[PDB]
């Protein structure tokens, strides 16, 4: 630290990172770029490929927000318990990433035409992590071992944003369901999930979700 | 280890970590599955994301291609000297991961109709890891620091495969060109390019490179 994030007024990408941030007590500043500054096109060029978030940590400038995410998960110590773990979250991560790629996808190239094949494919796509669970300790603690590693927000993040596209899309899914309740309990997750930074702010920045 | 990594008969998402095991001197298995075993179906549902590669390392079953790679830039000490260079580590592999799926998305949806922009574009694509290698020691050594992280194979697969796509994209970009040189000649990844089991596979699975 200091963190800082540079990022557009919406939830997206930093929505997890930023749940990580406020359940560890971290703190942290909220750059935000609009897409009118966005457009005059400096900030742009200065990204290493082009696109937000930029994440400040100290002298340390990144990139990618999962990037972020194992950076944040490597010096705060959430990252498995041992190199076993730690492959195994990010198994989960990478898990968590291809699913909103495709939502990304759904939302801002193809929403009307193409939320219901969306919808029914689904459920599909959810019990992978249903039975990542399932495996371990009954599902009653994390989605990989006993701690809160950073695949987890991540984890959380997408399943949030798809009970918003498709309600109900956890009910066939207990232990998910089990799980988005407990993680959403945590004191300062639930009072950041429940703060105005978080809630007055679109999921999405095309107005979809 | 004992390494085996079960994937179709292609290059795909996994000749970076193919080239991985190679230079390092490391043994492992091919377990070759046909897409008339895939169609079978019983494969693809025992596999978490009902996808390839699967990877066995020990009594260790692993999915996901980057997963893979952290898990063996993460056991052979291939992933930074330090967590600030880790980070950076990422920031390289996710950079290349997200220009893997816009190749990869040309080659199985719209060859044909968007090779041209593609390729136009991919001036733009490539500059971001030509811009980190003119601030890491001139670009002599690696991509980041001076040991050759995980990351790397990444990195020189996506510059092969799209030398293969746009012939002499590299030229515009004298680090990447000599990186790719460098790297290339080392001996025994040399001697893996050159083998029967790289060259004898195509590069993707339906014949478009
Ligand atoms: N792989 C990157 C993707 C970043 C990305 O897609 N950024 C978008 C907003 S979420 C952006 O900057 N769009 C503006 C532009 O591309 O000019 C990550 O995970 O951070
Ligand atoms: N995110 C995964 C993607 C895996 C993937 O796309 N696998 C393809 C082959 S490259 C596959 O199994 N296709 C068959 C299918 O989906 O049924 C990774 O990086 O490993």
């Amino acid at each position: 630290p200091p963190y800082t994030v540079v990022y557009f007024p919406v939830r997206g990408r930093c929505a997890a990172l930023r749940m990580l941030l406020a359940d560890q007590g971290q703190s942290w500043k909220e750059e935000v770029v609009t897409v009118e500054t966005w457009q005059e096109g400096s900030l742009k060029a200065s990204c290493l490929y082009g696109q937000l978030p930029k994440f400040q940590d100290g002298d340390l400038t990144l990139y990618q927000s999962n990037t972020i995410l194992r950076h944040l998960g490597r010096t705060l110590g959430l990252y498995g318990k041992d190199q076993q773990e730690a492959a195994l979250v990010d198994m989960v991560n990478d898990g968590v990433e291809d699913l909103r790629c495709k939502y990304i996808s759904l939302i801002y190239t193809n929403y009307e035409a193409g939320k219901d094949d969306y919808v029914k494919a689904l459920p599909g796509q959810l019990k992978p992590f249903e039975t990542l669970l399932s495996q371990n300790q009954g599902g009653k603690t994390f989605i990989v071992g006993d701690q809160i590693s950073f695949a987890n927000y991540n984890l959380l993040d997408l399943l949030l944003i798809h009970e918003v596209l498709a309600p109900g899309c956890l009910d066939a899914f207990p232990l998910l369901s089990a799980y988005v309740g407990r993680l959403s309990a945590r004191p300062k997750l639930k009072a950041f999930l429940a703060s105005p930074e978080y809630v007055n702010l679109p999921i999405n920045g095309n107005g979809k979700q």
